[PDB]
């Protein structure tokens, strides 16, 4: 449905769930396959930015055990929204499949690449590199590459240990989110 | 005094001195240039390794405002030991004659650069690059580089805002200094 892309409707369903289960020490799993957002003037002049940040915070703030999958995009500032790694997460596995990057390969050679000659080339030079789920995994953003038939069990073992994990956070009146 | 290195008895006295300024609330003020530890086997076989790790925990425990100038030399495992920003420092100002490298020009250049024609060349291309403030500075690793003579009134302002920082750590039964 819609490419995967994130909207108002679906920052709205995903943060009131995520918090609950954070709340009550449920343990998230999350799969994320989101090549961006809804682009058009019905979701800006919705308060897109506004709305999305509700996903965001709700994965921040958690404090229980979070596990995710990457399993083929993950484009643009969707990456940290779907519970990225770098928002204090435990675990995060990439199929061979999953590709990390600021945009697609056509956007950013065109940027990168601009009024030179030979585009082609520069064109899938970029591609073999980038178009994978390396570039990512090898600066510490992914934590193992995984055949997709042994997920069940990497999950199982990841909840079986996380369970007794304690964060230490500063201490608050309340929380203030976005809203 | 033997080039500003360390060794067992300054280790000792320094643990010792940060240990009690910071139990009770009082800032630190580090003026940092030494260029490593002093060598020899009367330091080997009398525990250097044992006892330079008590100035390194003495500060990387500290939670009372640190700030740290360095005046010109801190080669090696020595400049975290004296405080460097990586151990939750809160501001550390270079002098335009600080150096930091993980060691001098000359052992360095000789290392990376072995078996190579024109080392001579190598050396003149390492010291100009690398001889300076500027390769730890646009790290991060400095917050700014300071005219000496400013340095007073610029520590003045620091610690008359860091006064009421206060910073959390997790729950501890007591430390455990290596001793
Ligand atoms: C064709 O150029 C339309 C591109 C839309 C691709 C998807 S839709 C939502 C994401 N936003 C974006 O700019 N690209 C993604
Ligand atoms: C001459 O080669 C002796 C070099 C000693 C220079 C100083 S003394 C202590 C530090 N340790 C080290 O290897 N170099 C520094």
């Amino acid at each position: 449905v819609a490419s995967g892309c994130l909207d108002i409707n679906s920052s709205v369903k995903g943060a009131r769930f995520v918090r609950f289960c954070d709340a009550f020490n449920i343990p998230l799993i999350t799969f994320v396959d989101v090549p961006g957002f809804l682009p058009g003037t019905a979701q800006e002049y919705g308060g897109i930015i506004r709305h999305g940040a509700k996903l965001l915070y709700a994965f921040a703030e958690a404090t229980v055990p979070k596990v995710t999958v990457i399993t083929r995009k993950a484009y643009g500032g969707a990456y940290d929204v779907m519970s990225s790694k770098h928002l204090c997460g435990d675990t995060n596995y990439a199929w061979p499949t999953a590709e990390i990057a600021v945009m697609g390969a056509k956007g950013a050679v065109e940027i990168i690449f601009k009024g030179h000659e030979n585009v082609e080339a520069a064109q899938a030079e970029y591609i073999e590199k980038f178009a994978n789920p390396f570039p990512a995994a090898v600066r510490g953003f992914v934590d193992d590459i995984i055949q997709p038939s042994s997920t069940r069990a990497r999950i199982c073992c990841d909840l079986d240990v996380l369970a007794s994990k304690k964060v230490q956070r500063p201490w608050r009146k309340h929380a203030n989110i976005p809203l």
